[PDB]
């Protein structure tokens, strides 16, 4: 038993106030995105159709797993998440997803707009949770390379050379 | 030959009531979805690791439901609405509560809304039924799958 | 506003007595079938042996999956399934399995009669299974098609010309 | 005790009417299989690639579809015919015309050949499901999956 | 040279004792088998998932083991009988209660059916080895599986 | 230095009419070939009827991936493919199935039979095509080997001693 | 403290030249066997063909990871296994199977005396094999058991009613 | 070669020994935890069995890999890890496993002890590693991430609230 | 016995001419592969998805060509040279151009680049046969896959 | 009837002697697999990867064999003790030296290691198949495995 | 209108010759795998595990290449001959020595017996290929197949 | 809409011309590293060749990945890449790979030296590359570990102990 620990209780890491907040602004961002993500995929049409019908879902699948990996990160630091429809709702920086059939030229100008907004938030927050956890902040990387790269592939689209 | 000489056949088109009908079933198991990813994480006490997993298993046949639905919408012309806003303001379910909550509270809770998703489904389908067989039968798996995760969910709490 | 509604306790379909009754005659069917279909498995013998042996071990798969689909919804509806051997043996519908080794031919016509039977069960309850839930009659249907596509793949065997 | 003491118990019997009906599906199905894969291989321009691979999708499903409905025939002791000289006799879809055909062209031929065989499908479906509500229940997996096939295709050319 | 010159050379051949050996454990495998669906529907309460998860697991193992034993009984030309009747006349195992059974009940009954699955195991075993220690090997392989399924049950009730 | 070319268009190869045509009648063959092969497959009854059940299909499986092969090669050298059902009808060369219900023995020498007529077109192409083009005799070959294969693993049921 | 062993070189099980030539005679009957039963899947013709063909293609994988395993537990217990062509035929118990084509009852027959043969060699050595090594026997075990099931699955073609 | 090095030997990272020092800290709790992760898992009884074993389990495929990561970091930095039994008892710091059979809600209490003991490891060494090579931070990130996930999904049990 | 008495066997030895027809096809491969990576990269506008993922499609069918073709090399006695300094200083395709260019660009680019691929190896085809049909096989296989490339990118660009 | 009128049948409970025979394997299993890591990591020299790789075999196959054992003890009422202290100094494992070692160091320590490992499986063997032949035959698994990983490493210092 | 008219048509027949001549190929392909067997069971020394598991991947491709020409054979009408006696009376291969032999040993013993293989099939093929091009495309797959094998294994000895 | 942004268009982040430049050198020592990585995989010959063979293959893999991920970081920040093959020769750090066959002796200093060319490449920007984006960062992390993992799984062949 040489350099072993005696204590009965050794506590986990807890986050502050602060990184349970910056944590929860990531994660509305990401529930609000999955969910425009899947009212553009079924209601898209146009030129080109498939292609963003398809991009959408991986774009959904990356939100919705960015959005887990989030709020179980703030359960394993005894933060508390909140990612219900009324708060989602009220709290997302994400411009509002239009209703109806978009164009597939409007559908990559919008979610594009949308991924941006998501990335923003993440890299608004980024310095706050690197300076109280270099671990948190690795995921949040994560997150901006996944959807940055999102952004080029659906974007690149729209784009004439 | 038998050969139709037509140029453009038109398919199936829903009246305003069948789009309505699966809309109202579309907001209720995208709500269903966010309450269950909410339980999922927050759920604690004992047997948290078997209800933890099983919310997910709920979660992803609710979001397939949904997918679903809103893909037989678009197939008969409807245009879904599955937007934060709209499932929020049209949502028949009880709203799921914040923070940390027990297995047995957890269990409670869900089976609730389950049903209340399930009631929403039995309450459209002799509608879908009339107007549609096809989507009825889409009906028939959502019931099925959904009565099959309140029966999981709800024997924890089950006593003798 | 809001359409939520505010019950604390929702409450799920409740099956009627002879809702339950009737799944448990179909239960029992398919439980009887699947202990036949594995007699007639290891026991069949002569031309065209290996065919029959592994075609009866895929009615086998099909029938156990058929009764727990069968059990596991009369738990959903609050029924309570009886799938124990005295009770299958005293109240199952099927003529009983031979004893002994069977021919290939005889395997064939005799597996066949419990499959007709099987199914002839579940076209029995299937209007009254229907008018209560519509949903579990649509399980009835994937039994009724599976089971008569085993009949007609074992049965073919037999038939001539 | 319960056990029946029939040596031979015989298994439900289709009418020769409902074999025809299913007949009716059967070739229209294998139909689009071989209109499907000559667009598929003949289609040109913008947007070739999804197409191309849209198409095996639905060639795809309607040729599974076809075995189901073959199969249902034979359970029920009803005598399929898929063969080339009665396809091109009796299927009621509109002819798929030769040569390379333009991705615009191809998103709307194939979509009124989908229609057309989901047309047979919808038509014949009552007199089926009145003999035999479990061949109906295929009959339902094949309209849903047609019809998404038709909405998938045909939002290449929708202008909004 | 080395090469033998009878036309047919016979297998080996159990005794009908062998085999009647093989039978009592095929009887109360197939037994153990129908009780632990029983015990996976009808369990309900706390950690009713691990519960019909495990009851499963226990019932795969059972089932293969059956088969195991079934066809090892015909490689050695002898004739098993798993019918229900015979099945329900011969087994060993006590009957399993008749309605829903809490998990603690169901664990308590599903050991000592294991436990008496394994005392036929056990009982055999030696009459079965000094005929063919190759038959014997797999009631090791069933006697290490199903004491390693009663540890694993039994694990949920014990109190220290 | 450099051994860089400097064309800004380079074309590809392009088929003559001929060897389009000689591709064409392959084509139809190996689609005839899959239509008649599902015709058996579904209509076989009597001894043995599983095995011919599955080798029927696994016959199909292979003529459905080698008339893809072949359109798909005639693609790739700028010939254009029909297999609408009225051509295949119209042009192939394969005595046509009979109708109704088949034995086992009786499906197992028309089967083989249409095998046999398949390969006689790939064969009796074969030299023109490999004097145009060796990359697609190639080809060929594979579907000859592929089909004389599925004729023996078919033909040996009929056969005696 | 300590239980540790001190010596830097530890020896393994040494099998006696006895042991050795039991495996070796084991071995031999199992390649052989495999050579006879793909002759046999090669060279198989008539009524329920298929079902033999695939079946015996079973057997020939079982002897050969058979053949494996007894030779590599040779190694293992610093035996040399000798699976060459010359000993092979200069040294298998089993009857030479016949040449050119043999009818599917025939085959049955053949191979059965032939699975017999080859297990009757395991049961021969097994007493002595389990006095030295007990875990020899227990592969032994896996052989006897996997190759009678073989003869069951094989010659149940064969047998009548 | 405008751009080429022309050195014959380019040599790579080499760790400095407090760097070795540090990934050693690391090691040890790992393999540690591991060890005391597999003797819960076995000797874990009572109320919610299954889902304490099986977890136990996924912590020790976690901290095995995490082991394996961490020792072949140090040997691609020139560092030499020592895993040996005798090393990890006299080194870590993690309190010791009791022996015996331990209640769920006994294992839930000391493994979360436990895991919480090895996160303060990597988070003690945390930033001098990051000083050196934030490559091998990061490798740390992964660790604290998945532990404390594994300590949140643990400890969860014996909340009450 | 009719064993052969050699105990050192030789291999078939390439010619130089074969070996260098052998690497003529090779940096032509590579290259291709790394123009393939430019273009899968940098192609921006209408239909860029399906584009992007075409292009990797193809340069993995260049990568494992370019395997085939060294290592039969190898197996033949003959020593590759796929380093960047050769590639580039003896390639026989057009330069592919830097930076961003449309999806029209990048089909009509490439399909030029892959037609002057297969170019080479028909160049070299007979000389290759006359030596070794083995190793023709091997060319057909490319020029059959590179062609099939060349007709699913350039169909993009085709107008009706 | 032939059904058992108990309703506790207890299960096989190990002597005290039998569980500490196979503790003693348990630990030695251990020890093997922590210093088959030891040797995976820190091998050097000709043949690097083989061994390395090779060393990553034994260690799973000894983690499995350890496992298998702990949970056996536990089936029969044994407990396992596979704490660093009890495996320290309570193994017969000769210590495997720290630092880099040579590939010939490493074939040689690790087989003479092995060696030992089975010797404990073989010391025990005996009184292990007297009490359970069931469990003797997870140690010839053991036995059988081991043996062969001694075989394939200390192949690769065999001179001639 | 395009229909043959006549009932039975008969497939493409192999002459006898061409039979014999795959019969030689056979042969060979057997006893390599027998060969390769012999070695990967016997080899011993320095590279032991790469030796071991390239000689195992040589069996493999053997063993699928004899199976490949047995059944070309049969689907020709040919009767193949695998059989120990014809294998060890008409290979052309030098025999494989008895014993344990080192890794650079058996890397020039094996280099040797596929060389021998190769040069069999290289022999008959211009016969082959005169009579049915099909059979020789598989001929050429054996060649590029076993010749990879050659270099793989024969260039452990290659000193440069 | 209470914390909705109302901006139509939201733009992403862009590399700065240092940024996208400092990606660039990555990018070609990763490109020259795989085709060095290939000649040697194709060219290498000697005691354990199998090994070194299938190492430089997993190698190449890697560095393959790499380098299809910092193309497309770039494209997802508006940069450019350039992995042309005269590109990648006129600008690439490594040391030019020789002619010929290499002995597996050679072959293993070599492409260490390579490797470790290549790290430091990585290693040199990656200041300024966290400087400005800490997610790209992360990206070069996974770079430095992977290879330098390859290096030690390669030198170690070399070493004499
Ligand atoms: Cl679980
Ligand atoms: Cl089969
Ligand atoms: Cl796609
Ligand atoms: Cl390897
Ligand atoms: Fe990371
Ligand atoms: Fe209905
Ligand atoms: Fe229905
Ligand atoms: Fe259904
Ligand atoms: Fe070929
Ligand atoms: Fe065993
Ligand atoms: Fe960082
Ligand atoms: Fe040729
Ligand atoms: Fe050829
Ligand atoms: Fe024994
Ligand atoms: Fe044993
Ligand atoms: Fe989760
Ligand atoms: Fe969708
Ligand atoms: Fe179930
Ligand atoms: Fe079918
Ligand atoms: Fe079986
Ligand atoms: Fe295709
Ligand atoms: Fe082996
Ligand atoms: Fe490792
Ligand atoms: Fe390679
Ligand atoms: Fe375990
Ligand atoms: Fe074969
Ligand atoms: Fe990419
Ligand atoms: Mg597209
Ligand atoms: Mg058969
Ligand atoms: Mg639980
Ligand atoms: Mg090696």
């Amino acid at each position: 038993m040489s350099a072993r620990r005696t204590e009965s209780d050794i506590q986990g890491f807890h986050a502050t106030p602060e990184f349970g907040g910056n944590l929860q602004k990531v994660l509305v961002d990401l529930i609000e995105l999955s969910l425009q993500g899947k009212q553009a995929h079924w209601n898209v049409v146009g030129s080109n159709f498939r292609d963003l019908h398809l991009q959408l879902d991986e774009l959904v699948d990356f939100a919705r797993e960015g959005s887990d990996t989030i709020a179980e990160r703030m359960r394993a630091l005894d933060a508390v998440p909140d990612g219900r429809s009324d708060t989602v709702a009220a709290t997302t920086t994400l411009p509002e997803f239009p209703a109806f059939e978009r164009s597939t030229a409007d559908v990559v100008d919008l979610i594009t707009t949308r991924i941006n907004a998501t990335v923003d938030t993440i890299r608004r927050v980024h310095d706050a949770v690197d300076a109280e956890d270099p671990s948190t902040a690795d995921l949040l990387h994560g997150l901006i390379d996944g959807l940055e790269k999102q952004a080029w592939l659906i974007r690149s689209e729209n784009r004439k050379v």
